[PDB]
């Protein structure tokens, strides 16, 4: 179990790390699309690992070893976290975007 932790822990933060300066698509409340990615949230990694968990399903994709839902995860902790992100989004479209990703990356 203390085993398991540790794992989910260092996959969480081997895919964050890895795109960590990736910019994703997110909808604007105007029109069109604005980019962010997780090096603008400055928030420590180690934060940014435990919002991830707080994400429904990344636990369980972490602990598989599976590819985790990046765009979804960096969306979820901003939205969370972010001010300035909160105030650019366009919240309804963020949300079907957001379950959309989780339902494709639960499939099998």
């Amino acid at each position: 179990n203390e085993e398991d932790d540790l794992s989910v822990e260092a996959e969480i933060a081997h895919q964050i790390a890895e795109s960590f300066s990736k910019k994703y698509k997110f909808p604007s409340r105007s029109s069109g699309i604005f980019l962010y990615n997780f090096e603008q949230l400055k928030m420590n990694l180690d934060d940014i690992v435990k919002e991830a968990k707080n994400v429904p399903g990344v636990t369980r994709l972490a602990h598989d070893g599976s590819k985790l839902p990046l765009r979804c995860v960096l969306g979820w902790v901003a939205l969370a976290n972010s001010k300035k992100f909160q105030l650019l989004v366009e919240a309804n479209k963020l949300n079907k975007i957001m379950q959309d990703d989780l339902n494709r990356y639960a499939s099998s």
